[PDB]
């Protein structure tokens, strides 16, 4: 095989919206500094607070395992929410690491065109969403605080444990899923930059990342950051929102009513 | 679930040119008559025939085990080569039935640009690909013989045996292949209108498409189509040109051979 130039992620939209949580909401495209137009919601909820939540990878705004339950959570709290897809994405532009530019572009044009929005700003995370999320409270100023659930602490590994499950599928769908695999960053570094709150959420039944690369990364953050937590649970990747749906709002809305404000 | 608004293929764009092969080529672009803009080779190969390889859904002109061999064989025989994606695929635009506008398309930018290098045109299809053949047989009437290995005659059946195999795999990779199933015509009826050439290969260890749906095609056409031929392999899925190539090649060669010129 020669390999691949490129692959774009699938692009996969939802059939919900907010009005379907019956909040009003505005469709607004965003442009990063690298000239990608992205598709997200600006959904004003009359708060000086908003909440950016971050898909993963192959994923869009609209994942109803985890994303539906995060939007709804999030409003229902009273934050405001800007949910966009990422580069290449659901309805974004792009073509297929750079994620940080969609995440610093959101938060521009947040404290551009509704700086009484958001005051404050938070993000949370899931799966690759939740490495950008790690990144963001590192590189991003306005950003006071963050949840990473389910972060890949080392991308190769996770890459190659992914794999491991290709040998079981019928020819076509192997030639299906490969190249996502071959398209699929040092994590630990973050540990010494992040000073701000950050909520680690891993499951015991993750099979693409292991409860002990989100330990360590939480070991040695803890020695610079003073409000850094650890919240080890029974779920898989990215879905404790999906299987301990209680625990996880009650968990995560008390971090960010301690630090939104 | 509430289901998907709109589901795009991945986009997988492999790392061969026809420079690879030895040929010289053109990256073109083609526009449809709903202004779709498609990206494509166009080959050149001195001949006054062409032949139109087209791939299957999800796939594009870079598959390397049926595309880049199904090209380097054509070429090899000497004719000219348009190769595109189909809309949403590979480099082609378009978001996510309309192929057919996608191979007339293809077929008038020859005619107008090339119509010299295009006395004949011949179409070969895998999958997909091969019901968009089997439809431009019968509706694109530049189009003088056809060639269609693993059509699929049932969509709905053929979908429905797709995801038999989706309740083995761990459950981040099934919502990333749901999307796909759910978004995935009238196939028999082309068995009264099709009266060119054609040229059916299934093959026996086929998971998605019944040799007895492709027999029953083949027993109706016959009656009203003097020159369709079938020929049962031993192979799966679109793989007869991977597993079987001298004999692919023999059998495809000599019937391009007795309807091109």
């Amino acid at each position: 095989h020669h390999g691949y130039k490129m692959v774009n992620p699938p692009r996969v939209v939802g059939n919900w919206t907010p009005k379907d949580l019956s909040f009003e909401y505005k469709d607004v495209e965003i442009t990063t500094e690298d000239n990608v137009k992205l598709s997200g919601w600006w959904i004003d909820n009359g708060s000086d607070k908003t909440v950016i939540p971050l898909h993963g990878y192959t994923s869009s705004r609209w994942a109803e395992h985890y994303m539906r339950p995060v939007i709804e959570f999030l409003l229902k709290e009273g934050y405001n929410v800007l949910a966009f897809d990422f580069r290449a994405h659901g309805k974004s532009g792009g073509k297929y690491d750079k994620e940080i530019l969609d995440l610093k572009a959101g938060v521009k044009w947040l404290k551009d065109n509704y700086p009484e929005k958001s005051k404050r700003i938070g993000v949370i995370g899931f799966s690759m969403g939740a490495l950008v999320a790690i990144r963001g409270l590192s590189e991003v100023k306005e950003i006071c605080c963050g949840v990473a659930d389910s972060p890949p602490i080392y991308l190769d590994k996770t890459g190659a444990r992914g794999m491991k499950y290709f040998a079981k599928l019928p020819e076509w769908l192997y030639s299906f899923v490969k190249p996502f695999s071959e398209l699929f960053i040092n994590v630990l570094n973050y540990t010494n930059s992040i000073k701000k709150p950050l909520f680690l959420i891993i499951g015991r039944r993750d099979t693409l990342v292991k409860v002990e690369e989100v330990q360590e990364f939480y070991e040695r953050n803890k020695h610079v950051n003073p409000n850094v937590e650890l919240w080890v649970t029974d779920a898989p990747h990215v879905r404790t929102i999906q299987v301990f749906p209680e625990e996880w709002k009650s968990r995560v809305g008390e971090f960010l009513k301690r630090w939104m404000g």
